[PDB]
Formats: structure tokens, C-alpha cells, sequence
């Protein structure tokens, strides 16, 4: 019994197994093999979030097989961003963002609709107190995988 | 007999069921087996607004099999953003937006074809007696089902 490699969490990953002439297959979701997932030859295991393993039973013309399995690894969550500390601006100066990691893309987010996707954002000129607030940035490894979220406040002084 | 997953309000579902080789399918809508909805080896259901069991009986050579079954699970719907109250911009001052929630996708719509598909839209900024009026917004959550309205009134004083 086969995967399809390691899966992010919270994704889903394709089984698969021989082709038996004669065969019907029985995948369960347990080694005592009580409770029933899929009939499928090659089945899919939707929304892993840890690693799991399925058991397969071949059964041909009527004689049943000792049950094969496989374990779906999931990958690891990424590191938090490296994100600066709370920082103020004064009204017309410069709001200045930056993240120092490296990622297969980067995610922020904030305050007057801001949005970018690189780790060095470009600089909010003659800033103002519409652009106080807190500015989000998530990443992205590089094999897919989200990390989790880090924030910095920006105030913004009149 | 197996589904393929839980479905939001309003969506369709797949269902699936094993090969039998010589066999005719009857998917049926309920337990007493009176009334005939499918007769695919695996049909959809259309437009499930709550959870509901489909009944299937396999006939090969003319001999009727035990109906199996299957529940299709309906997402609840989701929570209702967190809009903040009615408010009030003098003519040349900002309406300022945000919603106090966390999604997938955020949908704002309003006066002179306001929108947006973030928590923090941009703002409007000089604004005027056409920006007065009702600001909606729905939200999607993670597994694609969307929230019900909520609303802002935004009054701007001349």
C-alpha cells in the first residue's frame, strides 16, 4: 500500500495499491480492521491532520488477505515570521515593514486594505492615522505549508 | 455506501458505492424504499439544505440485496461578523470599515459601488453626501460556506 508523500496539514492525499484480478478491497480506518473507510482501489483520505494509517484488506473470489497498510506523514508547521516589534510614526513619515526570514511566499495584510506578498513591502509614504493598526504576515514553506500568524502594531502619532 | 464529505447549505454531494458485476442499482430517498431517486452507480445529490440519508438496493440476476445507506452531513452555517455599530462622518471626513472576525474571504458592498474582500477596506477618505447609505458584509468561512448579512448605516452630516 502506497501514499502520495507528506501532506500539509489539513490536506488531503491520494492512496493507492495493485490491481488483483478477481479482488474487492476493503480499506479501514483501524488495526483490529472494525471500521469500514473505502472500497475504492485507490482511495483518497481527506483532511489529515496528523500522521494516520489506513489497513487494506484484498479479498478474491471470496478469500480474504492479511491486511497491508501505509502511514500518511504530515509535514511539520512552518516557523512564526520574523517581524519587528511595535513601532510608531509620526504623521508624514515613513511606515517601514520588513520580515527577516526567507519563504516560498509571504502573506500580509492590513490597515487600509494593505496587502503584499514579499518580505519587503513597499513603504507607506506620508503616513497617516488611517494606517495605525496592526499588520499581519503569515508564510508559506517550500513545500506549501502555512505557517501561523505574528502581528505588529504600528501607531500612528498626530 | 459512502458520501464524499460534508457539503455546505444549498451544495451537492457525490455519492459512491462498490462494482457489482451483473447488478442494476436503486438509490432510494427513504427507509421504507417507496420512492425511486437514482438508479447510477453513484448519483448526486442536488441542493441539500440539511442532512439526508439516501437507501440502496443492488439487485444482480434478479436477487435484491439489504438496503445499505449513507448520511450526508450539512456544515452549520456560519457565525455572523462582528460589524461595529452605526455611525457617523461629517462631509470631508473618513468612513473608516473593519470587521472584528477572522475568515477565508471577507465579501463588503455599499453606496456608489463600494467593495471590498478584506477586513480592512480602504478608506474613504473626503467623504460626501453620495457615501452615505448601507454597508453590507458576509463572510466565508474556512470550508467555503458563507455567512449570513450584517450591516453598518452610515449617515454623513453636510
Amino acid at each position: 500500500v502506497f501514499n502520495d508523500g507528506p501532506v500539509c496539514e489539513g490536506g488531503n492525499s491520494n492512496l493507492s495499491t495493485a490491481t488483483v484480478s478477481g479482488a474487492s478491497y476493503a480499506w479501514y480506518s483501524d488495526s483490529s480492521l472494525t471500521s469500514l473507510v473505502s472500497t475504492a482501489q485507490n482511495p483518497m483520505i481527506v483532511n489529515i491532520s496528523t500522521d494516520t494509517t489506513w489497513y487494506l484488506v484484498v479479498t478474491v473470489n471470496g478469500c480474504s488477505s492479511v491486511a497491508g497498510s501505509t502511514t500518511v506523514i504530515v509535514y511539520p508547521t512552518p516557523a512564526t515570521p520574523n517581524v519587528p516589534a511595535n513601532f510608531a510614526v509620526c504623521e508624514g513619515d515613513n511606515i517601514t515593514l520588513s520580515t527577516s526570514t526567507v519563504a516560498s511566499g509571504y502573506n500580509w495584510s492590513g490597515p487600509n486594505g494593505f496587502t503584499s506578498n514579499v518580505q519587503n513591502p513597499v513603504v507607506i509614504t506620508n503616513a497617516t492615522a488611517s494606517n495605525a493598526g496592526v499588520y499581519t504576515l503569515s508564510i508559506v514553506d517550500g513545500n506549501g505549508c502555512e505557517s501561523g500568524d505574528t502581528t505588529v502594531t504600528v501607531t500612528v502619532n498626530g
